[PDB]
C-alpha cells in the first residue's frame, strides 16, 4: 500500500514476497518492478508536453503469488463505490502483472467494473480472446506467438514430419496446441508423434518415452515445449540408450540460453534452436537504483526488508549499523530484470491514452473539464488500443484489436568445437522470420542440413500415391507397362501404336517387320520359280519356231499358246508373291492371279472339249479364239470391278501383335486381302476344275483315237490333288505366330507344284527331240 | 440493508424500487419477497430438529432493476476480507434473485469468491452451464424447459412442419434457438419458417410478416415466442388480410392466460396452446402479511413507503394520521405473487445444506465444531446439490448436476362458444407431457384435429422420394410399368414372366396364346386336307382291287404303292401341323415329315429310273423293293439320331413378346424347331428333287416307248415350281407379328398343293373308268 498524491490515480500489482503470505522477499520480481513503476510515474509528471497541468497518482498493492490474496487487494482497489472519514481514491486504470492465473482473476473482477488493466509480464494464450477479457491489454508477446516461430523455422528448413514433446502443465499443453493449430490451416508440416510427460514420472518412464520417439526412424525433429526436467533427464537417459545423432531439438525459453539443464550432456544436445523474448537495458532506471538511499525511500513500505536481505544486516547476523552504503560495491553481484521496460511501457501507454482522450473531450481548456471529470471506462479502453508510440527502448509499442502486443523474439543455436561452447545468434523473429542458415552448424552426423521428411521425392515414371490423411507422406509405385507416365500421380495408357519408352517414361513407334526378300523360307520358292521360268521358256521357244513341223502340229494351235501363257503367269505370281508388300503391289498380284488361273484352266478345258465330244466349230482356230477371248473378257471385267481386288489401301499391324513385352512386339505391312476374298477369287478356278474333271472322267473310257489325249487327263488329275492339298495348309497356318510366312510359302509352293505337274506329261516328253 | 442477529448469516437481493434509483415502490416484486424471506428465516430458527442450537442471520440489500447498483451491493456483501470499529459479517450463502442480467453479474462476482448463490426468479437459458456459473443454483424451471413442451405437444398432435415466430429480445431469440435445438437430435418435426420482428416496426411490417407466413399454405402452426405487441398486432392486422382459419397458435407466458393482448381479436385466435409455470398459494405467509403492524415492522428500513403507497397517505394527500388499519379491507384489492414459494424454497435448501454438512463434519457435538467453524464454499456447494426434500407446497425441490430445477408447467387452451370465453386446462408438463386431447376444441374450419404435415402419405404403388435435407417432406411418383412396387421408396422390376398387376402393384402370369384349331386361317387348309384324304383314299382303294386288271397293271407294281403312301403322308402332316402344339407332338410331326418326303420322292425317282435308262434288275419287284427299303432305312436312322427332331423340350414365350403394354402382350407354346432345322431336314428332299429333274430332262427327248411316262415328268416339273415358291414365303413371314400363323398356313398349303399336283396327271385320268 503506497500512497502518492495525484489527480488521476492508477493502480499497481506486483509479486513482492512469495507463496497466508510466506516470508521471502522476491527481490528481482517485486522490488525492481515497484521502483520501475514509481520511476516512470516520476518522469511522467515532469514532461511538460505529455499531460499538461494534470498530475498522476499511484496506488501500489502487493501480491504474494496467490490468486486469493490478489482478489482481496483488487477488492481494495474498488472501494469508492460502496466522523473523520477520509475521501477514498478513484482508480481510472490498473497497471500490474505477475505470473498468470493472477492477471486472469483480477481481469475478471475488473471487467465487471469497466476498469482497464494493462499487464507487463502475464503471457498466457488463454488471455488472448475478447470474451471474458475485454478490458485486459498486454504489452508483452503471448507465448502463442512463440509457436509461430517454430512453425516458420520448420517450414524454412524444409522439415515436414516432426515429433512434438511436452510437459504436463498449462505451459506445455497450450504451446503444443498452438503449434498444432498453426501447423494446420497453412500446411506443409506434419506431426508424427505427441508425447506428454506426467508431473512425477515412474521409474523407466523416460526410457519408454525415448523408445517410442525412436519407434519411427524418420521423424528426427523434436519440438520440445517443457521445463528443465525433461531437458536434463531425456538428454542424460539417452546416453546408454543410443539415440545420439538421431534427434534435433527445437525448444522454448524453458530450455533458453541456460547451461544448467545439461551440465555435460553436450553430445546429445549438439544442436538446438532456442527462442527467447528480446531484451533491453534501461539506463535511467539503473541510475534510479544507484541513487536510492535509506532516508529517501520512505515512499516504500517494504524497503527495510530490501536493506536487510540485500546485505544480510538485521537493523531492527552482522548487527551492523549499516551506516550509508551504495548498492553496487558493498552489495553482492548486481543485475536487473528484463521486464522493467514493459512495466514502464504500460504506464506510458495509460498516460498517452488519457492525453489522447483529453485532445477530444475537453478542447482548448487547460487542466480539466467537467465533461472530462469522469474517466469513462469504455472511452479509455477505446483510446488505449489506438496508440502507436515508442519509448524506453527506441522500439514501438502498439496493440492489435485483441489488445495483445506484437512478438519480438531472438533465436540462438548451440554447438561445440575445440575450446568453443556457446549460443550463437542465428537470427530473430519480429512479425517475420530471419535465420542465418549458413551460420548454423550441425557438425555431428550431418555435414549438410539434416532431413526429416516422411517420404522422399522419387524418380520420374514412378507414380507417387499420397497416403490418405497425411499429405507429407506418400508411396511410390512403378508405372512400367504400355501405360505412359504423365504426372506425379497421373500415368495413363499411350496409344497402341506407341511402345512405352525404355526410359521408364515415354512412348515410341513399334518396329514393323515384313517378309524379307532374302529369308530362309522364300529362297527355295523363288529359286524353283526361276528354274521353272527358264525351262518353260525354253520349251515355248521350241514350239513356236516349229509350229508346222509334225508332232508339234497339235502344239501349233493356240491351245498350246494358252497353256504356256498360264504356266508362265503362274510362275510370275509365284515370284512376285515373295517380294516386299507395297501400296499397290497386292492389287496387281490379285489381277495376275485371276489372269493366270483363267488362262491355264480355260486352255485345258477347251482342249479337252475339242478332243473328246467330237467323236459323235471343231477346227482349232474358231473354237479356241471364241472361248479364250470370252473367258478372258469375263475375268477381265471381274477384275475391273474391284470387289476381290483391294485398292491401294493397306493395313499396318502397329499394335495388333499382342506380345506382353512391348519391346519384342512388332508389326507387319499387310494388304487387307481377306481369306474369303482368296476363296471366292479362286471359285471360278474351282468351277473350271470340276468341269474338267467331269469331262476327263467321260474321256476315261477313251476311244481308240490317239494317245496324246490321255496324258491330258492324267496331268489334270495330278494337279487336282496337288491343289486340293492347299486348302488344309491354307486353314491350318492361322495358329502359328508366323502366319504370313507359312501361308506365303505354302501358296507359292503349291502353285509351283501345280505348274510343274502341268509341265509333265502334257507337252514335255512328246517333244524330247524336235 | 437489514440486520438480523444470527450465527450463520445469509444474504438477500430483491427488486425493491425500479429502474440512480428511480422512485417507484415496486411492491409485489420487492416487499412481498422480503417479507417471504424474513418469514422463512423466522420459522427456520424455530424448528427444533432442523439446525439444532445454530441460529441464522440475514443481510437483505436492495436492487433497483439495475446491474451496476447490484454490483455495488454485492461488493457490500464481501467486506470481511479486506477506534470503535464493529466486526463485519461473514456471509456463507447468498439468496436473491431478480430479472436476469442481474443474477448473471452477481453470479460472476460471487463465483470469484466461492460463495453459493441460489436464485428464485432468474430464468435465463444462458444461466444453464457449469462454466462461468459453477456457483449458481436455481429453484425455478429454466425457460429452455418450456421449449421442451412445445416440441412434445407438436409431436403428440402429429405436426411435423411448423413456422416459428419471435420478437427481437433475449427472450424470443433464446426460446426459438432452444426450440430448434430440441427439434433436432430427436427428429420428427421440421421448421418451415423463422421470422423475427424488430424492436420498432416500420409501417407495413406486420403485413409483410403475415404474407410471408402466408407464402407457404402448408405450415399452419405458429410457435410464437414473443411479447404482447406481436400477439395484439398480428392478430388484429390479419383481419382484413384474411388469414383467419389458416394459423394455429402455440405461445408461451408472453401470451399466457391474459385477455388484455386481444380485446376482441377472438376469431383470429380461436385456438391457442399456452404454457404457464405452475402456481401455489402460501397460507402462513398470507397470515404474515395480515399480522404486520406499523409498531412491529421496524425490521424493514423501507416499510413506511409501503404504508404510504399501499393506501395513499403521506404520514411525513389524505394527510390522515393513518391510526391502525389492517391491510385487507381499508386496503385496495389484495393479492400476492406466485414466486413466494421459490424464495421460501431457496432459504430452506440452504439451511438443509448446512444441516447435512453438520451431519458429517462435526459428529455428535451439538452447536458447532472448530472444524465446522469455517463454512467452506466447495463443500457447501456439493451439499446444496444433494437435497431431495419437499416443503411449502407439498412438492419436491431438487437440483440436477447443473444446479437447475425440474420444470413444472401447465397448459391452457382458448376457445369460444355461446356465453363461454375462457382458458380451459388441457393438461400439464412435469418431466413428461399430459394432454387432454378430447378436451381440445378447434371448432373453426377444422371439425377434427387440424393438420400441418408438409407432405401426405400416398397410396401404395407410388414411390415416395423424400426430398433431400427435409425428411418431413417428400414427393410421390407413380411406379407403373413392368417394375413391381416393393416398398415406399423401393419398386424394382419383377421377372419378365410376371406381367405387372393392374392393381398398380403386383405381378402375374402373362396369358399364352396358341394357334387355335378353329381359326379363320386353319379351316381352309384342314378342309382341303380332308378333301384330299378322301379322294386319294378312293383312288388307292380302286387300284389295289384291280392290280392285275389291264391299264392298272403298271399301278399294280409297288411303285404306285409308294407314291400313294407319300401322298397320304403329306396330307396327314398337313392335318397335324394345324392342331395345338404339345410336349411331344412336334417330334412326331418331324418324323412324319421325313417319312412322307422320302416315300413320295423316292417312288418318283425309282419309277423314272425304271422307265428311262433301260432303253440301252429291270423287273418292278427287285428294283423297287431294294431302293425303297434302303432309302426308308436311311431316313429311319436319320430320324432315330435326334439331330433334326427335337426332344419333348419346348419353349414358352412368356416374355419374348416385347409389347409396350404388358396387358395385351402374350406368348406362344412353340417347339424349339429352328428354321435351319427345317432347311437341313428337307435337304435330302431337295437332293431327290434335283436328281429327278436331271433324270426327267434326260427323258424330255423321250423315245417312242409309251405315253404314260411323259405325265410323270410334267407333274414333277409342276411340283418343282410349286415347292420352290415356298422358300420366299418361308423367309418373308418373320417380319409380321403373326409369324406362326403365316408360316404354318404357307407350309401346310404348299404341301397340299404339291400333293394335289401329284394327284394330277400321274394316275388320275389314266383310270377315269376301271
Ligand atoms: N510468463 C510467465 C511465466 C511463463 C509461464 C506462463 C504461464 C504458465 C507457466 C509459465 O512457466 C514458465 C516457464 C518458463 C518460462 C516462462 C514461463 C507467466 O506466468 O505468464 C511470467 C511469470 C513469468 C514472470 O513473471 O517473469
Ligand atoms: N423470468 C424472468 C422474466 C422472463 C424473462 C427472462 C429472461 C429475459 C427476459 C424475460 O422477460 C420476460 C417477459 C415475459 C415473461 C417472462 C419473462 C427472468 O428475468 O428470468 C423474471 C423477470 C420475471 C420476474 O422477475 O418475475
Amino acid at each position: 500500500s503506497i500512497r502518492v498524491d495525484g489527480d488521476i490515480i492508477l493502480g499497481g500489482l506486483f509479486p513482492v514476497h512469495a507463496k497466508v503470505p510466506c516470508g521471502e522477499l522476491k527481490k528481482e520480481k517485486g522490488i525492481h518492478r515497484l521502483e520501475a513503476m514509481l520511476y516512470a510515474i516520476d518522469q511522467i509528471n515532469k514532461d511538460p508536453d505529455l499531460l499538461s497541468n494534470i498530475t498522476l497518482g499511484v496506488r501500489i498493492l502487493d501480491t504474494c503469488s496467490r490468486d486469493t490474496y490478489a482478489l482481496e487487494q483488487s477488492l481494495t482497489f474498488v472501494q469508492a463505490l460502496i466522523p473523520i472519514f477520509t475521501k477514498p481514491d478513484k482508480i481510472s486504470g490498473v497497471i500490474g502483472a505477475a505470473a498468470s492465473s493472477v492477471s486472469i482473476m483480477v481481469a475478471n473482477i475488473l471487467r465487471l467494473f469497466k476498469i482497464p488493466q494493462i499487464s507487463y509480464a502475464s503471457t498466457a494464450p488463454e488471455l488472448s480472446d475478447n470474451t471474458r477479457y475485454d478490458f485486459f491489454s498486454r504489452v508483452v508477446p503471448p507465448d502463442s506467438y512463440q509457436a509461430q516461430a517454430m512453425v516458420d523455422i520448420v517450414t524454412a528448413l524444409g522439415w515436414n514430419y516432426v515429433s512434438t514433446l511436452a510437459s504436463e502443465g498449462n505451459y506445455g499443453e497450450s504451446g503444443v496446441e498452438a503449434f498444432t493449430q498453426i501447423s494446420r490451416e497453412i500446411g506443409g508440416v506434419c506431426i508424427a508423434q505427441s508425447q506428454k510427460i506426467p508431473r512425477e514420472p515412474r521409474p523407466g518412464e523416460f526410457e519408454k518415452i525415448i523408445k517410442r520417439l525412436l519407434e519411427t526412424p524418420n521423424a528426427r525433429a523434436v519440438i520440445m515445449f517443457a521445463n528443465e526436467d525433461d531437458i536434463r533427464r531425456i538428454l542424460e537417459a539417452a546416453k546408454k540408450l543410443n539415440q545420439s545423432g538421431h534427434f534435433l531439438w527445437i525448444g522454448s525459453d524453458s530450455w533458453g540460453s541456460k547451461i544448467a539443464p545439461v551440465y555435460q550432456q553436450e553430445e546429445i544436445a549438439e544442436g538446438a534452436v532456442t527462442i527467447l523474448p528480446k531484451r533491453a537495458s534501461i539506463d535511467g532506471f539503473d541510475r534510479y537504483f544507484r541513487s536510492r538511499t535509506l532516508a529517501n525511500n520512505r515512499r516504500n513500505v517494504w524497503f527495510a526488508e530490501f536493506w536487510e536481505e540485500n546485505f544480510g544486516c538485521k537493523l531492527g547476523s552482522h548487527i551492523k549499523k549499516c551506516t550509508g552504503l551504495e548498492r553496487i560495491a558493498r552489495d553482492s553481484s548486481y543485475e536487473q530484470e528484463g521486464k522493467v521496460q514493459f512495466v514502464i511501457d504500460a504506464v506510458y501507454s495509460m498516460a498517452y491514452a488519457l492525453h489522447n482522450m483529453h485532445k477530444d473531450l475537453c478542447p482548448g481548456y487547460i487542466g480539466l473539464c467537467p465533461r472530462m471529470s469522469t474517466i469513462d471506462g469504455k472511452e479509455l479502453l477505446g483510446y488505449i488500443r489506438a496508440v502507436n508510440f515508442n519509448g524506453s527502448a527506441g522500439t514501438p509499442v502498439t496493440f492489435n484489436e485483441n489488445g495483445d502486443a506484437p512478438g519480438r523474439y531472438d533465436i540462438f543455436q548451440y554447438q561445440i568445437t575445440n575450446k568453443s561452447t556457446e549460443y550463437k545468434v542465428i537470427g530473430h523473429w519480429t512479425n517475420q522470420l530471419h535465420l542465418k542458415v549458413e551460420d548454423m552448424q550441425w557438425a555431428h552426423r550431418e555435414h549438410t542440413h539434416p532431413a526429416s521428411v516422411c517420404s522422399l521425392p522419387c524418380k520420374p515414371g514412378e507414380r507417387k500415391k499420397t497416403v490418405k490423411g497425411v499429405p507429407c507422406c506418400w508411396h511410390c509405385e512403378r508405372c512400367e507397362g504400355y501405360n505412359y507416365q504423365v504426372d506425379e500421380l497421373s500415368c495413363e495408357l499411350c496409344p497402341l501404336d506407341q511402345r512405352p519408352n525404355m526410359n521408364r517414361t515415354g512412348c515410341q513407334l513399334i518396329p514393323i517387320i515384313k517378309l524379307e526378300w532374302h529369308s530362309p523360307w522364300a529362297v527355295v520358292p523363288v529359286f524353283v520359280a526361276i528354274l521353272g521360268i527358264i525351262a518353260t521358256t525354253f520349251v515355248i521357244v521350241t514350239f513356236v519356231r516349229y509350229n508346222d513341223t509334225p508332232i508339234v502340229r497339235a502344239s501349233g494351235r493356240e491351245l498350246s499358246y494358252v497353256l504356256l501363257t498360264g504356266i508362265f503367269l503362274c510362275y510370275s505370281i509365284t515370284f512376285l508373291m515373295i517380294a516386299a508388300p507395297d501400296t499397290i503391289i497386292c492389287s496387281f498380284r490379285r489381277v495376275f492371279l485371276g489372269l493366270g488361273m483363267c488362262f491355264s484352266y480355260a486352255a485345258l478345258l477347251t482342249k479337252t472339249n475339242r478332243i473328246h465330244r467330237i467323236f459323235e466349230k471343231f477346227i482349232s482356230p474358231a473354237s479356241q479364239l471364241v472361248i479364250t477371248f470370252s473367258l478372258i473378257s469375263v475375268q477381265l471385267l471381274g477384275v475391273f470391278v474391284w470387289f476381290v481386288v483391294d485398292p491401294p489401301h493397306i493395313i499396318i499391324d502397329y499394335g495388333e501383335q499382342r506380345t506382353l513385352d512391348p519391346e519384342k512386339a512388332r508389326g507387319v505391312l499387310k494388304c487387307d486381302i481377306s481369306d474369303l476374298s482368296l476363296i471366292c477369287s479362286l471359285g471360278y478356278s474351282i468351277l473350271l476344275m470340276v468341269t474338267c474333271t467331269v469331262y476327263a472322267i467321260k474321256t476315261r473310257g477313251v476311244p481308240e483315237t490317239f494317245n496324246e489325249a490321255k496324258p491330258i487327263g492324267f496331268t489334270m488329275y495330278t494337279t487336282c490333288i496337288i491343289w486340293l492339298a492347299f486348302i488344309p495348309i491354307f486353314f491350318g497356318t492361322a495358329q502359328s505366330a508366323e502366319k504370313m510366312y507359312i501361308q506365303t510359302t505354302t501358296l507359292t509352293v503349291s502353285m509351283s507344284l501345280s505348274a510343274s505337274v502341268s509341265l509333265g506329261m502334257l507337252y514335255m516328253p512328246k517333244v524330247y527331240i524336235i
